[PDB]
Formats: structure tokens, C-alpha cells, sequence
């Protein structure tokens, strides 16, 4: 979502990608996001609104264009954070694809839980809810994406500056939403810089 070159990813999925991360971060920054442990996770005080961005998505691409579902490996993507999803529905539109990861992602908060305690210890990183966690990491406000139509698969890799999932810090802060940053509008919960 925007001025990235014409390199076979949509313009269509880059928004799609971007919208969907800043408004799961709002729900969840807001209150509003079903937790499966119970309640809804908890408001966050300074969620940080995501920007798309054109280099993180070139790394994205180098993973996606290989067609084998797997995370890269750290140095392949230096300083980034990863999810990645796959459908069999090989040709499917892109944007599709880009909800569909989105909310695959996102969707290990209701479905697994994850709970009040948003420090990421070495119990929750390994409870397989890493996808979300990495969405509504506080602190990632750098998002590219690429999604390739390959053989048996559509495939999806989005990657995430910076990287979030590092063990032992907080997921994000707790507390009223807006409450400690200035540029946020208090019924949507979004920092921007
Ligand atoms: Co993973």
C-alpha cells in the first residue's frame, strides 16, 4: 500500500493486508478482541498504527517465490518478524488470500487463547499463537507482504519491522487505549508517529 513496484503482487492485497493489520490492532487496542483463555484481551495503551512498506515486502517475496511453505530463516530476512499461510486454492485472487491469512492469523487469539499476562515467555511462544502475537506487537509498525500462486498452493508471507516475538518482552502495554501516546483518536486506539 503504496509507490511499491509492479512485481506480480496486487495493489488490492497490499491494502488489503495493511487494512486488515490496523483495524485487528484497533480491536484489540480497543478492547473489543474475544480471547479463548477468556474475556476479550486486554486494551492496550499505545498500539502503534502500521505502515506498508516496500522492502519488507521484497524480502517477503524472496520466501514466497520459492513455493515451499516455510519460515525463512532469520538472516533471509534480517531484523524482520514472519507469518505465513497457504490455501490450495492455487489462482485465488490475492486480496482473498490476503484476508484469509489475516484472519488465520489473527484468529489463534479466540480460537487458542492467549490470556492477560502479555509477556511473551517460553510457555506462551510455545503455545502456537506466535501469527497473532506478531500482529498486535506493539512495537512492529512496518508491514510488507507478497503472495504467490504456485503449483499446489496459493502461498502467503507477510513480514514485520520490527521484528516482534522476542522472548521475555511484553506483547504490547496494557492500559486505556491512547493513554500513553498523543497522536491517537481515543475510539480507535491507532499511535501514528
Ligand atoms: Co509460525
Amino acid at each position: 500500500k503504496a509507490g511499491c513496484p509492479d512485481n506480480g503482487m496486487s495493489e488490492e492485497a497490499r491494502q488489503k493486508f495493511l487494512e486488515m493489520h490496523n483495524s485487528l490492532r484497533s480491536s484489540v487496542a480497543l478492547g473489543q478482541a474475544k480471547d479463548g483463555a477468556g474475556g476479550n484481551a486486554p486494551k492496550a495503551a499505545k498500539m502503534k498504527t502500521m505502515a506498508y512498506d516496500c522492502e519488507v515486502e521484497k524480502t517477503a517475496m524472496n520466501n514466497a517465490k520459492q513455493c515451499v511453505f516455510k519460515h525463512s530463516q532469520p538472516n533471509q530476512r534480517k531484523g524482520l518478524g514472519e507469518n505465513i499461510f497457504m490455501s490450495s486454492d492455487s489462482g485465488m485472487d490475492k486480496a482473498k488470500a490476503a484476508e484469509q491469512a489475516s484472519k488465520a492469523w489473527f484468529g489463534e487469539l479466540a480460537e487458542k487463547g492467549v490470556g492477560q499476562n502479555l509477556k511473551l515467555t517460553g510457555g506462551l511462544f510455545s503455545r502456537g499463537v506466535g501469527h497473532y502475537t506478531q500482529m498486535v506487537w506493539q512495537e512492529t509498525v512496518k508491514l510488507g507482504c507478497y503472495v504467490e500462486a504456485c503449483s499446489n498452493m496459493c502461498y502467503v508471507v507477510c513480514q514485520y519491522g520490527p521484528a516482534g516475538n522476542m522472548m521475555g518482552k511484553d506483547i504490547y502495554e496494557k492500559g486505556e487505549p491512547c493513554s500513553k501516546c498523543e497522536n491517537c483518536d481515543k475510539e480507535k486506539g491507532l499511535c501514528s508517529a
